[PDB]
Protein backbone atom coordinates (compact mmCIF):
# COMPACT_ATOMS: atom_id res chain seq x y z
CA UNK A 1 0.00 0.00 0.00
CA UNK A 2 2.47 2.59 1.37
CA UNK A 3 4.91 0.31 -0.62
CA UNK A 4 3.02 0.74 -3.97
CA UNK A 5 3.10 4.53 -3.27
CA UNK A 6 6.91 4.40 -2.68
CA UNK A 7 7.36 2.31 -5.90
CA UNK A 8 5.45 4.93 -7.97
CA UNK A 9 7.56 7.77 -6.42
CA UNK A 10 10.84 5.85 -7.08
CA UNK A 11 9.79 5.04 -10.68
CA UNK A 12 8.92 8.74 -11.27
CA UNK A 13 12.29 10.00 -9.85
CA UNK A 14 14.12 7.43 -12.04
CA UNK A 15 12.27 8.34 -15.27
CA UNK A 16 12.73 12.11 -14.64
CA UNK A 17 16.56 11.51 -14.81
CA UNK A 18 16.11 10.61 -18.54
CA UNK A 19 13.16 12.81 -19.69
CA UNK A 20 10.73 15.57 -18.69
CA UNK A 21 7.39 14.86 -16.99
CA UNK A 22 5.57 15.77 -20.29
CA UNK A 23 7.27 12.70 -21.93
CA UNK A 24 6.47 10.28 -19.04
CA UNK A 25 3.04 8.51 -19.27
CA UNK A 26 0.92 7.21 -16.35
CA UNK A 27 1.44 3.85 -18.21
CA UNK A 28 5.26 4.31 -17.75
CA UNK A 29 4.75 5.05 -14.01
CA UNK A 30 2.36 2.05 -13.39
CA UNK A 31 4.60 -0.33 -15.46
CA UNK A 32 7.72 0.74 -13.50
CA UNK A 33 5.86 0.37 -10.19
CA UNK A 34 4.51 -3.04 -11.27
CA UNK A 35 0.83 -2.02 -10.96
CA UNK A 36 -1.98 -1.38 -13.40
CA UNK A 37 -3.08 2.05 -14.61
CA UNK A 38 -6.32 2.08 -12.51
CA UNK A 39 -4.31 0.97 -9.44
CA UNK A 40 -2.02 3.99 -10.07
CA UNK A 41 -5.15 6.23 -9.94
CA UNK A 42 -5.99 4.83 -6.48
CA UNK A 43 -2.68 6.28 -5.14
CA UNK A 44 -2.40 9.53 -7.22
CA UNK A 45 -4.82 11.57 -9.40
CA UNK A 46 -2.16 12.45 -12.04
CA UNK A 47 1.57 12.31 -12.95
CA UNK A 48 1.57 16.00 -11.77
CA UNK A 49 0.54 14.92 -8.20
CA UNK A 50 3.43 12.40 -8.13
CA UNK A 51 5.92 15.24 -8.91
CA UNK A 52 4.30 17.40 -6.22
CA UNK A 53 4.85 14.64 -3.66
CA UNK A 54 8.50 14.07 -4.81
CA UNK A 55 9.21 17.84 -4.51
CA UNK A 56 7.43 17.96 -1.15
CA UNK A 57 9.74 15.14 0.07
CA UNK A 58 12.97 16.89 -1.15
CA UNK A 59 11.98 20.33 0.24
CA UNK A 60 11.12 18.82 3.65
CA UNK A 61 14.40 16.86 3.63
CA UNK A 62 16.31 20.14 3.19
CA UNK A 63 14.18 21.87 5.82
CA UNK A 64 14.58 19.03 8.35
CA UNK A 65 18.40 19.04 7.76
CA UNK A 66 18.45 22.81 8.37
CA UNK A 67 16.44 22.32 11.59
CA UNK A 68 19.01 19.71 12.73
CA UNK A 69 21.80 22.20 12.11
CA UNK A 70 19.83 25.02 13.90
CA UNK A 71 19.65 22.74 17.01
CA UNK A 72 23.41 21.75 16.93
CA UNK A 73 25.73 24.83 16.68
CA UNK A 74 28.81 23.49 14.73
CA UNK A 75 31.91 24.94 16.54
CA UNK A 76 33.30 27.24 13.76
CA UNK A 77 33.86 30.79 12.48
CA UNK A 78 31.12 32.88 10.81
CA UNK A 79 32.22 31.78 7.29
CA UNK A 80 32.00 28.06 8.15
CA UNK A 81 28.64 28.63 9.87
CA UNK A 82 27.09 29.97 6.64
CA UNK A 83 28.91 27.41 4.43
CA UNK A 84 27.49 24.45 6.41
CA UNK A 85 24.00 25.97 6.08
CA UNK A 86 24.23 26.63 2.31
CA UNK A 87 25.69 23.13 1.96
CA UNK A 88 22.42 21.57 3.28
CA UNK A 89 20.71 22.93 0.14
CA UNK A 90 23.62 22.15 -2.21
CA UNK A 91 23.72 18.50 -1.07
CA UNK A 92 19.96 17.96 -0.69
CA UNK A 93 18.91 19.44 -4.06
CA UNK A 94 22.18 18.24 -5.69
CA UNK A 95 21.27 14.65 -4.64
CA UNK A 96 17.81 15.04 -6.38
CA UNK A 97 18.68 17.00 -9.58
CA UNK A 98 15.91 15.44 -11.68
CA UNK A 99 13.18 16.22 -9.08
CA UNK A 100 14.75 19.75 -8.59
CA UNK A 101 14.73 20.46 -12.33
CA UNK A 102 11.15 19.15 -12.83
CA UNK A 103 9.80 20.86 -9.66
CA UNK A 104 11.19 24.29 -10.56
CA UNK A 105 9.66 23.93 -14.07
CA UNK A 106 6.22 22.82 -12.63
CA UNK A 107 6.03 26.15 -10.60
CA UNK A 108 4.87 27.80 -13.89
CA UNK A 109 1.91 25.38 -14.35
CA UNK A 110 1.01 24.13 -10.81
CA UNK A 111 -0.38 26.46 -8.12
CA UNK A 112 0.37 23.70 -5.53
CA UNK A 113 4.05 23.51 -6.65
CA UNK A 114 4.37 27.34 -6.70
CA UNK A 115 2.75 27.53 -3.22
CA UNK A 116 5.01 24.75 -1.77
CA UNK A 117 8.15 26.50 -3.00
CA UNK A 118 6.87 29.92 -1.78
CA UNK A 119 6.03 28.57 1.69
CA UNK A 120 9.48 27.05 2.24
CA UNK A 121 11.32 30.06 0.73
CA UNK A 122 9.49 32.30 3.23
CA UNK A 123 10.58 29.98 6.06
CA UNK A 124 14.25 29.91 4.92
CA UNK A 125 14.30 33.69 4.43
CA UNK A 126 12.78 34.22 7.91
CA UNK A 127 15.39 31.95 9.45
CA UNK A 128 18.22 33.65 7.53
CA UNK A 129 17.01 37.07 8.76
CA UNK A 130 16.77 35.74 12.38
CA UNK A 131 20.44 34.61 12.19
CA UNK A 132 21.58 37.93 10.68
CA UNK A 133 19.68 39.79 13.47
CA UNK A 134 21.35 37.58 16.13
CA UNK A 135 24.76 38.36 14.55
CA UNK A 136 23.96 42.12 14.67
CA UNK A 137 22.69 41.89 18.31
CA UNK A 138 25.99 40.16 19.39
CA UNK A 139 28.03 42.91 17.55
CA UNK A 140 29.49 40.50 14.90
CA UNK A 141 27.59 42.04 11.88
CA UNK A 142 27.01 45.73 11.07
CA UNK A 143 23.48 47.24 10.91
CA UNK A 144 23.36 47.86 7.16
CA UNK A 145 20.34 46.78 5.04
CA UNK A 146 17.07 45.62 6.57
CA UNK A 147 17.89 42.00 7.43
CA UNK A 148 14.72 40.52 5.86
CA UNK A 149 15.34 42.29 2.53
CA UNK A 150 19.02 41.17 2.48
CA UNK A 151 17.92 37.62 3.38
CA UNK A 152 15.37 37.65 0.58
CA UNK A 153 17.90 38.65 -2.13
CA UNK A 154 20.51 36.13 -0.86
CA UNK A 155 17.99 33.25 -0.80
CA UNK A 156 16.76 34.16 -4.32
CA UNK A 157 20.38 34.26 -5.51
CA UNK A 158 20.90 30.72 -4.12
CA UNK A 159 17.68 29.44 -5.67
CA UNK A 160 18.60 30.69 -9.15
CA UNK A 161 22.34 30.01 -8.96
CA UNK A 162 22.09 26.43 -7.57
CA UNK A 163 19.37 25.50 -10.08
CA UNK A 164 21.38 26.94 -13.00
CA UNK A 165 24.51 25.03 -11.85
CA UNK A 166 22.70 21.72 -11.38
CA UNK A 167 20.95 22.06 -14.81
CA UNK A 168 24.32 22.94 -16.50
CA UNK A 169 22.70 26.14 -17.90
CA UNK A 170 24.64 28.61 -19.98
CA UNK A 171 25.37 30.75 -18.07
CA UNK A 172 26.04 29.02 -14.74
CA UNK A 173 28.72 28.75 -12.04
CA UNK A 174 30.40 25.33 -12.35
CA UNK A 175 28.92 22.96 -9.75
CA UNK A 176 32.39 22.49 -8.19
CA UNK A 177 32.65 26.30 -7.66
CA UNK A 178 29.08 27.23 -6.66
CA UNK A 179 29.41 26.68 -2.87
CA UNK A 180 32.54 28.86 -2.59
CA UNK A 181 30.93 31.50 -4.82
CA UNK A 182 27.73 31.76 -2.78
CA UNK A 183 29.53 31.63 0.61
CA UNK A 184 31.75 34.56 -0.42
CA UNK A 185 28.71 36.69 -1.44
CA UNK A 186 26.76 35.81 1.76
CA UNK A 187 29.68 36.53 4.12
CA UNK A 188 30.80 39.74 2.46
CA UNK A 189 27.22 41.09 2.26
CA UNK A 190 26.28 40.09 5.86
CA UNK A 191 29.50 41.27 7.55
CA UNK A 192 30.71 44.05 5.24
CA UNK A 193 30.24 47.80 5.15
CA UNK B 1 4.08 47.90 -43.41
CA UNK B 2 6.73 48.56 -40.71
CA UNK B 3 3.71 50.47 -39.19
CA UNK B 4 1.39 47.37 -39.18
CA UNK B 5 4.30 45.47 -37.50
CA UNK B 6 4.62 48.23 -34.81
CA UNK B 7 0.79 48.17 -34.28
CA UNK B 8 0.84 44.37 -33.69
CA UNK B 9 3.79 44.74 -31.22
CA UNK B 10 2.02 47.62 -29.35
CA UNK B 11 -1.28 45.67 -29.21
CA UNK B 12 0.59 42.61 -27.83
CA UNK B 13 2.43 44.65 -25.11
CA UNK B 14 -0.93 46.26 -24.13
CA UNK B 15 -2.84 42.95 -23.89
CA UNK B 16 -0.01 41.27 -21.91
CA UNK B 17 -0.58 43.94 -19.14
CA UNK B 18 -4.05 42.35 -18.53
CA UNK B 19 -3.52 38.62 -19.31
CA UNK B 20 -0.97 35.92 -20.22
CA UNK B 21 -0.04 35.12 -23.83
CA UNK B 22 -2.02 31.80 -23.54
CA UNK B 23 -5.24 33.89 -23.11
CA UNK B 24 -4.48 36.29 -26.04
CA UNK B 25 -5.71 35.10 -29.50
CA UNK B 26 -4.21 36.01 -32.91
CA UNK B 27 -7.76 37.45 -33.47
CA UNK B 28 -7.18 39.78 -30.43
CA UNK B 29 -3.79 40.87 -31.88
CA UNK B 30 -5.14 41.49 -35.47
CA UNK B 31 -8.27 43.30 -34.12
CA UNK B 32 -6.13 45.57 -31.89
CA UNK B 33 -3.74 46.28 -34.78
CA UNK B 34 -6.70 46.96 -37.11
CA UNK B 35 -5.75 44.21 -39.61
CA UNK B 36 -7.21 40.86 -40.56
CA UNK B 37 -6.00 37.50 -39.26
CA UNK B 38 -4.28 36.50 -42.57
CA UNK B 39 -2.61 39.94 -42.71
CA UNK B 40 -1.26 39.23 -39.19
CA UNK B 41 0.29 35.99 -40.57
CA UNK B 42 2.13 38.03 -43.23
CA UNK B 43 4.03 39.89 -40.44
CA UNK B 44 4.43 37.06 -37.82
CA UNK B 45 4.05 33.24 -37.87
CA UNK B 46 2.49 33.06 -34.36
CA UNK B 47 1.63 35.02 -31.17
CA UNK B 48 4.85 33.38 -29.79
CA UNK B 49 6.99 35.16 -32.48
CA UNK B 50 5.42 38.53 -31.50
CA UNK B 51 6.53 37.98 -27.84
CA UNK B 52 10.02 36.99 -29.06
CA UNK B 53 10.28 40.27 -30.98
CA UNK B 54 8.96 42.33 -27.97
CA UNK B 55 11.54 40.64 -25.66
CA UNK B 56 14.27 41.12 -28.26
CA UNK B 57 13.43 44.87 -28.32
CA UNK B 58 13.51 45.22 -24.47
CA UNK B 59 16.75 43.22 -24.06
CA UNK B 60 18.49 45.29 -26.78
CA UNK B 61 17.21 48.50 -25.18
CA UNK B 62 18.87 47.49 -21.89
CA UNK B 63 22.04 46.43 -23.70
CA UNK B 64 22.24 49.65 -25.75
CA UNK B 65 21.72 51.73 -22.54
CA UNK B 66 24.55 49.79 -20.86
CA UNK B 67 26.79 50.43 -23.90
CA UNK B 68 26.01 54.17 -23.62
CA UNK B 69 27.03 54.11 -19.96
CA UNK B 70 30.22 52.06 -20.78
CA UNK B 71 31.23 54.87 -23.24
CA UNK B 72 30.49 57.77 -20.76
CA UNK B 73 32.18 57.24 -17.33
CA UNK B 74 29.76 59.00 -14.84
CA UNK B 75 32.04 60.96 -12.38
CA UNK B 76 31.27 59.06 -9.11
CA UNK B 77 32.48 56.63 -6.42
CA UNK B 78 32.53 52.83 -6.90
CA UNK B 79 29.07 52.43 -5.24
CA UNK B 80 27.42 54.97 -7.59
CA UNK B 81 29.18 53.38 -10.58
CA UNK B 82 27.52 50.00 -9.91
CA UNK B 83 24.16 51.59 -8.91
CA UNK B 84 23.89 53.47 -12.24
CA UNK B 85 24.64 50.21 -14.09
CA UNK B 86 22.10 48.09 -12.15
CA UNK B 87 19.62 50.93 -12.62
CA UNK B 88 19.73 50.49 -16.45
CA UNK B 89 18.15 47.05 -15.91
CA UNK B 90 15.78 48.18 -13.14
CA UNK B 91 14.40 50.99 -15.30
CA UNK B 92 14.42 49.17 -18.66
CA UNK B 93 12.73 45.96 -17.46
CA UNK B 94 10.65 47.90 -14.88
CA UNK B 95 9.24 50.03 -17.77
CA UNK B 96 8.19 46.76 -19.62
CA UNK B 97 6.90 44.54 -16.76
CA UNK B 98 4.33 42.72 -18.90
CA UNK B 99 6.89 41.83 -21.62
CA UNK B 100 9.45 40.92 -18.84
CA UNK B 101 6.97 38.62 -17.08
CA UNK B 102 5.83 36.93 -20.34
CA UNK B 103 9.39 36.63 -21.75
CA UNK B 104 10.81 34.98 -18.62
CA UNK B 105 7.86 32.50 -18.66
CA UNK B 106 8.35 31.74 -22.44
CA UNK B 107 12.02 30.62 -21.71
CA UNK B 108 10.51 27.27 -20.55
CA UNK B 109 8.68 26.65 -23.89
CA UNK B 110 10.68 28.60 -26.55
CA UNK B 111 14.26 27.66 -27.50
CA UNK B 112 14.55 31.08 -29.28
CA UNK B 113 13.49 32.94 -26.06
CA UNK B 114 15.84 30.80 -23.89
CA UNK B 115 18.71 31.40 -26.39
CA UNK B 116 18.07 35.21 -26.55
CA UNK B 117 18.14 35.50 -22.77
CA UNK B 118 21.25 33.24 -22.53
CA UNK B 119 23.14 35.25 -25.17
CA UNK B 120 22.56 38.60 -23.44
CA UNK B 121 23.23 37.17 -19.93
CA UNK B 122 26.61 35.92 -21.21
CA UNK B 123 27.35 39.41 -22.58
CA UNK B 124 26.36 41.17 -19.31
CA UNK B 125 28.33 38.68 -17.22
CA UNK B 126 31.40 39.14 -19.46
CA UNK B 127 31.15 42.89 -19.13
CA UNK B 128 30.66 42.68 -15.34
CA UNK B 129 33.78 40.48 -15.06
CA UNK B 130 35.78 42.92 -17.28
CA UNK B 131 34.87 45.80 -14.90
CA UNK B 132 35.74 43.76 -11.79
CA UNK B 133 39.11 42.84 -13.42
CA UNK B 134 39.78 46.53 -14.21
CA UNK B 135 38.97 47.40 -10.57
CA UNK B 136 41.43 44.70 -9.37
CA UNK B 137 44.15 45.84 -11.86
CA UNK B 138 43.85 49.49 -10.55
CA UNK B 139 44.10 48.19 -6.89
CA UNK B 140 40.50 49.24 -5.94
CA UNK B 141 39.14 45.62 -5.52
CA UNK B 142 40.82 42.63 -3.83
CA UNK B 143 41.70 39.44 -5.78
CA UNK B 144 39.15 37.13 -4.14
CA UNK B 145 36.88 34.84 -6.23
CA UNK B 146 37.40 34.27 -9.94
CA UNK B 147 35.80 37.38 -11.43
CA UNK B 148 33.70 35.53 -14.04
CA UNK B 149 32.20 33.20 -11.41
CA UNK B 150 31.40 36.14 -9.08
CA UNK B 151 29.91 38.04 -12.03
CA UNK B 152 27.78 35.04 -12.96
CA UNK B 153 26.24 34.68 -9.46
CA UNK B 154 25.61 38.46 -9.14
CA UNK B 155 23.90 38.65 -12.56
CA UNK B 156 21.75 35.59 -11.73
CA UNK B 157 20.82 37.20 -8.41
CA UNK B 158 19.69 40.35 -10.29
CA UNK B 159 17.73 38.35 -12.84
CA UNK B 160 15.78 36.44 -10.18
CA UNK B 161 15.44 39.28 -7.68
CA UNK B 162 14.29 41.97 -10.18
CA UNK B 163 11.80 39.59 -11.82
CA UNK B 164 10.38 38.53 -8.42
CA UNK B 165 10.04 42.21 -7.36
CA UNK B 166 8.36 43.31 -10.60
CA UNK B 167 5.93 40.30 -10.49
CA UNK B 168 5.11 41.04 -6.78
CA UNK B 169 6.04 37.40 -5.93
CA UNK B 170 5.91 36.09 -2.39
CA UNK B 171 8.73 36.21 -1.49
CA UNK B 172 10.25 39.32 -3.08
CA UNK B 173 12.14 42.49 -2.15
CA UNK B 174 9.73 45.45 -2.42
CA UNK B 175 10.31 47.25 -5.74
CA UNK B 176 11.18 50.47 -3.85
CA UNK B 177 13.96 48.60 -1.96
CA UNK B 178 15.39 46.30 -4.66
CA UNK B 179 18.00 48.72 -6.11
CA UNK B 180 19.53 49.49 -2.70
CA UNK B 181 19.46 45.80 -1.80
CA UNK B 182 21.27 44.66 -4.94
CA UNK B 183 23.81 47.53 -4.89
CA UNK B 184 24.80 46.64 -1.31
CA UNK B 185 25.37 42.95 -2.25
CA UNK B 186 27.35 43.85 -5.41
CA UNK B 187 29.60 46.41 -3.67
CA UNK B 188 30.29 44.34 -0.57
CA UNK B 189 31.03 41.19 -2.63
CA UNK B 190 33.24 43.00 -5.22
CA UNK B 191 35.24 45.14 -2.76
CA UNK B 192 35.15 43.06 0.43
CA UNK B 193 37.43 40.47 1.97
C1 LIG C 1 20.47 29.75 7.29
C2 LIG C 1 20.39 29.76 5.79
C3 LIG C 1 21.52 28.98 5.15
C4 LIG C 1 21.51 29.18 3.67
N1 LIG C 1 20.19 28.99 3.04
C5 LIG C 1 20.12 28.95 1.69
O1 LIG C 1 21.13 28.32 1.07
N2 LIG C 1 18.93 28.98 1.01
C6 LIG C 1 18.58 28.48 -0.20
C7 LIG C 1 19.31 27.54 -0.93
C8 LIG C 1 18.80 27.02 -2.09
C9 LIG C 1 17.56 27.34 -2.55
O2 LIG C 1 16.92 26.92 -3.66
C10 LIG C 1 16.83 28.29 -1.86
C11 LIG C 1 17.30 28.80 -0.67
C12 LIG C 1 19.07 29.62 3.76
C13 LIG C 1 19.09 29.27 5.21
C1 LIG D 1 28.00 46.33 -15.44
C2 LIG D 1 26.84 45.53 -14.92
C3 LIG D 1 25.83 46.38 -14.18
C4 LIG D 1 24.80 45.53 -13.52
N1 LIG D 1 24.22 44.51 -14.41
C5 LIG D 1 23.13 43.82 -13.98
O1 LIG D 1 22.24 44.51 -13.26
N2 LIG D 1 22.64 42.72 -14.63
C6 LIG D 1 21.39 42.19 -14.70
C7 LIG D 1 20.22 42.86 -14.32
C8 LIG D 1 19.00 42.29 -14.53
C9 LIG D 1 18.86 41.09 -15.17
O2 LIG D 1 17.74 40.39 -15.46
C10 LIG D 1 20.00 40.40 -15.52
C11 LIG D 1 21.24 40.98 -15.35
C12 LIG D 1 25.18 43.78 -15.25
C13 LIG D 1 26.10 44.72 -15.95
Amino acid sequence: GDDRELAILATAENLLEDRPLADISVDDLAKGAGISRPTFYFYFPSKEAVLLTLLDRVVNQADMALQTLAENPADTDRENMWRTGINVFFETFGSHKAVTRAGQAARATSVEVAELWSTFMQKWIAYTAAVIDAERDRGAAPRTLPAHELATALNLMNERTLFASFAGEQPSVPEARVLDTLVHIWVTSIYGE
